[PDB]
């Protein structure tokens, strides 16, 4: 009676309201910070002439994928998690996921090149000379590949006619989605991250009668090595949920029992927010583990 009302008030109104608020709150925070974050990350590079290494041009490219995700995809990501209907029509059903898929590729690819350029620069020197000119050439290819291989993704997207629309992959047969999503979890999460991890372990064992300038070089390479591993670990953790969730859905046909549909909606919703949290996370990573970015942020915060 008197206390059963108080409980029944909670799940039909109090919980649904407190849940929806937290959803829009975390999304607006990530949207703003990730937007303000990566924007300042570019100005620290366009302004501070000393901070233009091969790694920073790649990290600037990492912001470019994050913004495409945040500005275009992220607003679309919020409305679907709230209503779970597609409201941007047949065509944005293909564009938004494609940009989002392309931004993942450009991201995970850029991180591998920063690992690869550093693995040669620190572990196998003057094998390849990596100048900013070759660093920028690499950055253009990432988009050429990301824009291509996410194309088959765009083809599978179809907006479902069945009084509200839904956007989802249209697979002609059971086996293709298993192979497609098995291949791309390997290609764009596990294979890059596992390789990049083995790369950075080789760097840690190295860095952790040489000239005073050389140890000055080691002191800078550790501050960058320390910072970059944080960026990769943050990336794997952020993308671990949605990446595993997608394989369970598409390869193992999981999340098809309707009993805890809220728990499944909830599960995926946090997984989607974690992706954009990585975009807002990275600029914060630079401010703490990079003393030159940190001064660029304080200098930018005072003028604006
Ligand atoms: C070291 C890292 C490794 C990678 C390194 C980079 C390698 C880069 C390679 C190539 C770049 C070019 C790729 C571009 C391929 C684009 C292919 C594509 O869009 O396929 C569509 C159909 O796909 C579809 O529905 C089907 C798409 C899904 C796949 C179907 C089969 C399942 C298995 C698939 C195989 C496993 C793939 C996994 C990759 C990770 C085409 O039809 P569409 O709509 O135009 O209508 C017909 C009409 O328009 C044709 O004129
Ligand atoms: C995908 C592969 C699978 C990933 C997931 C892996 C899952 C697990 C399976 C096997 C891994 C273990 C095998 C090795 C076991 C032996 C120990 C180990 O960790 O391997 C290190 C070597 O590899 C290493 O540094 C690794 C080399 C790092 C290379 C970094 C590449 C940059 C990343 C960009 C890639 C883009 C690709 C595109 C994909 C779309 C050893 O060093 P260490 O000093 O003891 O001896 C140096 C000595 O070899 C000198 O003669
Ligand atoms: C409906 C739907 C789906 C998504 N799928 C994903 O992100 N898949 C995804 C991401 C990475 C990988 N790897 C293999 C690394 C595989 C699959 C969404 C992602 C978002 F960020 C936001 C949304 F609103 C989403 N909505
Ligand atoms: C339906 C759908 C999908 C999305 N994304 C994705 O499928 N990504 C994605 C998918 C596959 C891969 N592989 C590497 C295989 C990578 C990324 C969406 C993203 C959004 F931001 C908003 C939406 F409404 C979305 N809807
Ligand atoms: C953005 C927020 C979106 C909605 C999230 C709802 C999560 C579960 S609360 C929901 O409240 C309803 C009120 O009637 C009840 O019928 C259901 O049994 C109960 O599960
Ligand atoms: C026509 C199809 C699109 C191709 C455009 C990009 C061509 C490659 S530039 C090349 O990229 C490498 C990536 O590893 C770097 O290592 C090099 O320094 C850089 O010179
Ligand atoms: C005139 C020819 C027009 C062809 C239009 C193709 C549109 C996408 S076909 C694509 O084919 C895959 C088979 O590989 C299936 O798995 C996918 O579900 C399906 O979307
Ligand atoms: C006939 C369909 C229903 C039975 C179960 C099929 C399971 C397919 S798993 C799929 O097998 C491919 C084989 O090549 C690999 O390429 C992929 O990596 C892997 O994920
Ligand atoms: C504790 C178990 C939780 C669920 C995991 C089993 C999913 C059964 S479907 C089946 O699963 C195979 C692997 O088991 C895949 O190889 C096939 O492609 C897929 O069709």
């Amino acid at each position: 009676s008197e206390d059963e009302f108080l409980r029944y008030l909670w799940r039909d109104y109090l919980y649904p309201k407190q849940y929806a608020w937290v959803l829009i709150a975390a999304y607006v925070a990530v949207f703003v910070v990730a937007l303000v974050g990566n924007t300042l990350v570019c100005l620290a590079v366009w302004r501070n002439h000393h901070m233009r290494t091969v790694t920073n041009y790649f990290l600037v490219n990492l912001s470019l994928a994050d913004v495409l995700a945040t500005a275009i995809c992220l607003p679309a990501s919020l409305l679907v998690d709230i209503t779970e209907s597609w409201l941007f029509g047949h065509a944005l059903c293909k564009v938004i996921p494609y940009l989002q898929a392309v931004s993942v590729s450009v991201a995970v690819l850029t991180l591998s090149f920063i690992a690869l350029d550093r693995w040669y620069a620190i572990c196998h020197p003057l094998l390849f000379k990596s100048t900013a000119r070759r660093a920028l050439g690499s950055i253009l290819g990432i988009w050429a590949v990301s824009l291509a291989i996410m194309v088959p993704q765009a083809a599978v997207m179809e907006c479902s006619s069945v009084a509200f629309s839904v956007c989802d992959e249209r697979w002609a047969d059971d086996l293709a989605p298993k192979i497609y999503h098995s291949c791309f979890f390997i290609v764009t999460y596990l294979a890059p991250l596992g390789l990049m991890a083995m790369a950075y372990f080789q760097i840690f064992r190295k860095l952790w009668g040489t000239t005073s300038a050389e140890v000055k070089q080691m002191r800078a390479r550790r501050k960058t090595a320390k910072m970059l591993m944080v960026v990769v670990l943050v990336f794997a953790l952020c993308y671990l949920p949605i990446s595993v969730l997608n394989v369970l859905k598409r390869v193992f046909g999981m999340f098809r029992q309707a009993s805890d549909r809220e728990a499944v909606y909830a599960a995926f919703t946090f997984s989607h927010w974690l992706v954009y949290a990585n975009s807002a996370a990275n600029p914060i990573i630079y401010n703490f583990l990079s003393g030159k970015f940190r001064e660029q942020f304080k200098a930018a915060f005072s003028w604006w």
